[PDB]
């Protein structure tokens, strides 16, 4: 459960993300691809991307970073009442992308790392703890929908 004050922490850092969604999105996906290169074979769209250099210059990668952060931001802003906003995301990742839950733990770690590098004055122990809890509720809810489809992974 996040306390209301922990949701406020999440939302306060989020507003920082929002002032530069494309830069945050690039950092996050690159971080993910560098830390868990196997996840990159799950994105059809990025098969031409090899070097870090290539990732940084990619428009496909930047535009996707925006799409990912827009969808997640809409979910975080709901403070746990996100069934509507999460359902479409869950079902597509299950059916169309076949993304194991594990991948969701990887991109969570990436987001946490990036927030910390970028907004350290805002991203202390208290904020990291609340974000961790928000992302873990997000995964748990995703895993519930996967279940309903019979989608393992
Ligand atoms: C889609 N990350």
């Amino acid at each position: 459960v996040l306390s209301e004050g922990e949701w406020q922490l999440v939302l306060h850092v989020w507003a920082k993300v929002e002032a530069d969604v494309a830069g945050h999105g690039q950092d996050i996906l690159i971080r993910l691809f560098k830390s868990h290169p196997e996840t990159l074979e799950k994105f059809d769209r990025f098969k031409h991307l090899k070097t870090e250099a290539e990732m940084k210059a990619s428009e496909d990668l930047k535009k996707h970073g925006v799409t990912v952060l827009t969808a997640l931001g809409a979910i975080l802003k709901k403070k746990g009442h996100h069934e509507a906003e999460l359902k479409p995301l869950a079902q597509s990742h299950a059916t169309k992308h076949k993304i194991p839950i594990k991948y969701l733990e990887f991109i969570s770690e990436a987001i946490i790392h990036v927030l910390h590098s970028r907004h350290p004055g805002d991203f202390g122990a208290d904020a990291q703890g609340a974000m961790n809890k928000a992302l873990e509720l997000f995964r748990k809810d995703i895993a519930a929908k996967y279940k309903e489809l019979g989608y393992q992974g």
